[PDB]
């Protein structure tokens, strides 16, 4: 039974929108298949299409902005965009409708309006591109009646192995379509939609800008050629408009021009399915995905005081769909060095000077081909999957659909290498490598990232413990269904456990270090002298200068999370031998926190290093670091120790803005220097798990739980607020949050886990 929700959740998920790097596009969850995406722009001259044209995310003065307000990746959704640019405010509603053998059926709708400072007239291009990848896979463009073009739909009929028979139309749409009485239109028509069908080699169909580009630069060529000159020149739009000559091929570009606002329809028919869909069809099921999706939202993120309002309501709609609609299939070969060049092992004083050796060998190259289904914290700047990002995004997803989430864990597990390891950064295939400089694409089988997927996994086993619908939430009310889940997984978190144990060890037993455990003791590899990237927190201050025997309290506390989470799957599945071993691991860790980490005289945990004399250091710097075992859920809730730690939380001179807390004590010397990343600003991530924990000790018998009480009520209405107030100004959710001002700074679009805000107003953790 575990693999019939398997094949049903296969095709439930396997059409989407999946290309959240561009504005609009589909691909199925199949590396070498059908894609399509979209391109408009705005002409006014002849040379202007070039730089008005949208195709690829970004955020700029040009672009008032853009996103999702509602998404489901089973259903659809609807996506609102706001170009000032081409003034033009674009919605593109796109629809699946379950059916067949080969994932269904969906369909799109393209609404463009000019806004109101727009010439009522002006002439906008619109291209819809289709690509096939694949051997033995066949697409063609059925030609049409008329002389140069079509009157009416344009209708590809096409083949693969993967999706069997389709057919894909594009409609005639609605809105006037500008009419030349140049003479060239005896030979070009004088005006209508037009289809050109290529073939290029399948690795480059991803590259539509220039394959559309070239073909634009061969219409002008022959313009020039058959003496259409400035003499009297053809209007721009018509320059701009490709010679139709439709065909079979693996590329097909469908291209109208259109005066004033426009429409028009994308009905892909999988002929395996019904009969084929409607423009009709897709209406309907686009009001009934809305009417799902709102029930759905109203029970799953039930706002609670003082958030019930409904701008609080549109506000969490926003931040939610954001969220799950940048969900991606990606694709590809991605760039590793392979050396494992000893430099790597970081034992030396000095090492990061030896990695960068290391690295200047080049012996990086191609590997896979890979796929990820991922959510990501940026359309515009970095769409693509991040990994301790994906443990925070899962969060709010989960409790949306925890099938959803669970494929998610599954398509990152997938990735594992033998020894345990996955890289923090998945960039795969050159459509993503377009996006990234050559000199940061490289992976390094040595660098961790925090292990937050394991939260999601204590979420689902809690859970577990206590069609679209039932397929949503399968796992947890199959129980066998979960476990066998959870076996499968199992041998893959035990082997990244082991992983972060053999290839992040700190080292104990050859300084002055007396501890509880002779074991318990970790470092992040990859330390520059300012950076440690790996850990997720890019420049907070770590002991100068790095050095082999650095301890971080942060790298501890993530162990001591995985191992919690060891205990609770291992005794699902009845792995006694394993659950013993951890349970002595996090007894140590328990004590070596306090051994290693703890201090006395600040009152706070302290990374450690080994001074110039050869002892053991605290290296104090409060903030984010100093808080990990209390935000990791570590700490007892008697323990005098979090309650020192709850005072330096509460404490406005050390960590407590107005506006939520600052990732850096302002007390801190390095407080607001250099890049000032993870120096002051407020952070939604570690917030989140700040008020998750403030919440836990809030809600039991204990010394704190009023303290805790009053923390989280403050704090949640802090975080919540400050992201709703800059939602509403700008449209946005940020990246981080400025603690003197409260305004969002750094990276827009960052959803991304800024929209754990939305759990945060659900509330009941
Ligand atoms: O496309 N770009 O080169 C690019 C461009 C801009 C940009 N800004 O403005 C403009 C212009 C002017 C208006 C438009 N461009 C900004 C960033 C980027 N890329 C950075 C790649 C790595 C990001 C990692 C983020 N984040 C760091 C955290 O610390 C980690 O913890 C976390 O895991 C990780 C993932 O979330």
């Amino acid at each position: 039974l575990h693999s019939e929700i398997g094949r049903l959740n296969n095709q439930s998920l396997l059409w989407g929108p999946y290309r959240p790097n561009i504005y609009f596009g589909t691909r199925p969850r199949i590396g070498k298949s059908l894609m399509t995406g979209l391109m408009w722009g705005k002409i006014e001259s002849y040379t202007d299409f070039q730089h008005t044209v949208r195709y690829t995310c970004e955020q700029n003065e040009g672009m008032k902005g853009y996103g999702w307000d509602e998404y489901d990746p089973r259903r659809g959704g609807i996506q609102s965009i706001h170009d000032i640019q081409n003034g033009l405010d674009i919605t593109t509603s796109f629809v699946k409708i379950p059916g067949g053998a080969h994932g269904g059926s969906w369909a799109a709708r393209i609404k463009g309006t000019l806004n109101d400072d727009a010439p009522k007239d002006q002439k906008t291009i619109v291209v819809f591109y289709v690509s096939q990848e694949g051997e033995n896979s066949e697409l063609e463009a059925v030609p049409s009646e008329n002389e140069f073009g079509y009157e009416g739909d344009v209708i590809l009929k096409g083949r693969s192995e993967a999706l069997g028979n389709y057919k894909l139309v594009v409609t005639k749409g609605k809105g006037v379509i500008p009419q030349s009485d140049h003479d060239l239109s005896r030979l070009r028509g004088p005006g209508q939609t037009v289809v050109q069908s290529l073939t290029y080699p399948d690795e480059v169909l991803w590259q539509a800008k220039p394959i559309l580009f070239q073909q634009l630069k061969a219409g002008i060529d022959w313009l020039v050629e058959n003496k259409y000159d400035v003499a009297d020149p053809p209007p721009p739009w018509q320059v701009y408009l490709l010679a139709n000559k439709p065909g079979s091929g693996n590329v097909h570009i469908v291209q109208k021009v259109f005066e004033g606002d426009f429409e028009f329809d994308i009905l892909f028919s999988s002929e395996s399915a019904g009969k084929e869909v409607t423009s009709k069809d897709l209406e309907r099921e686009v009001k009934q995905a809305t009417e799902v999706f709102g029930e759905r939202f109203a029970r799953v993120f039930d706002l609670k005081a003082p958030f019930q309002g409904d701008n609080y309501k549109k506000f969490g709609k926003s931040m939610f769909s954001n969220l799950i609609g940048g969900i991606g299939y990606f694709y590809g070969h991605s760039l590793v060095d392979r050396s494992y060049a000893p430099e790597y092992d970081e034992e030396n004083e000095g090492f990061w000077e030896d990695a960068a050796e290391a690295r200047a060998r080049h012996q990086e190259a191609l590997e896979g081909p890979y796929e990820l289904f991922t959510s990501i914290p940026s359309r515009p700047f970095f769409p693509r999957g991040f990994l301790w990002d994906e443990g925070f995004h899962l969060l709010p997803i989960a409790d949306w659909d925890i099938d959803l989430a669970l494929e998610i864990i599954k398509s990152w597990y997938n990735l594992m290498d033998e020894d345990g390891w996955i890289a923090r950064e998945q960039i795969l295939g050159a459509e993503a490598r377009s996006k990234v400089p050559k000199e940061f694409q490289t992976q390094y089988p040595h660098y961790a990232n925090p292990p937050t997927l394991f939260l999601v996994l204590d979420n689902f086993v809690e859970r577990l413990r206590k069609l679209d619908e039932t397929l949503s939430t399968a796992s947890v009310d199959n129980p066998e269904v979960g476990l066998e889940y959870l076996r499968r997984l199992y041998p893959l978190l035990r082997r990244q456990f082991d992983w972060f144990r053999k290839t992040q060890a700190g080292d104990i037993k050859s300084y002055d270090r007396e501890a509880y455990s002779t074991k318990e003791a970790y470092r992040w590899r990859g330390r520059t002298v300012s950076h440690c990237l790996t850990s997720g927190l890019d420049d907070y201050p770590r002991p100068q200068p790095p050095h082999p025997g650095e301890l971080h309290v942060d790298l501890m506390s993530w162990v001591g999370v995985m191992v919690k989470s060891l205990i609770s799957i291992g005794s699902l599945l009845g792995a006694t031998e394993d659950v013993e071993f951890y349970t002595k691991v996090l007894d140590a860790i328990e004590h070596n926190l306090d051994d290693l980490h703890w201090s006395e005289k600040e009152g706070c945990y302290c990374d450690a290093t080994i001074d110039e004399f050869e002892e053991h250091k605290l290296v104090c710097h409060k903030g984010y670091i100093s808080l990990f075992p209390f935000l990791t859920g570590l700490l007892k809730p008697d323990s005098p120790k979090l309650g020192k730690l709850l005072a330096l939380i509460g404490d406005e001179s050390e960590l407590w803005s107005p506006y939520g807390l600052r990732s850096l004590s302002k007390k801190d010397e390095f407080y607001g220097t250099a890049e000032n990343y993870w120096r002051s600003p407020v952070w939604i991530n570690i917030n989140y798990l700040a008020i998750v924990q403030l919440y836990n000790i809030a809600t039991q018998d204990g010394p704190y739980k009023e303290t805790a009480r009053d923390l989280y009520t403050r704090l949640r209405k802090n975080i919540v607020e400050t992201v709703y107030r800059n939602w509403e100004e700008t449209g946005f959710a940020w990246e981080q949050y400025n603690p003197e001002t409260g305004k969002g700074q750094r990276t827009q679009h960052f959803t991304g886990w800024t929209s754990l805000v939305v759990k945060i107003m659900s509330g009941h953790h």
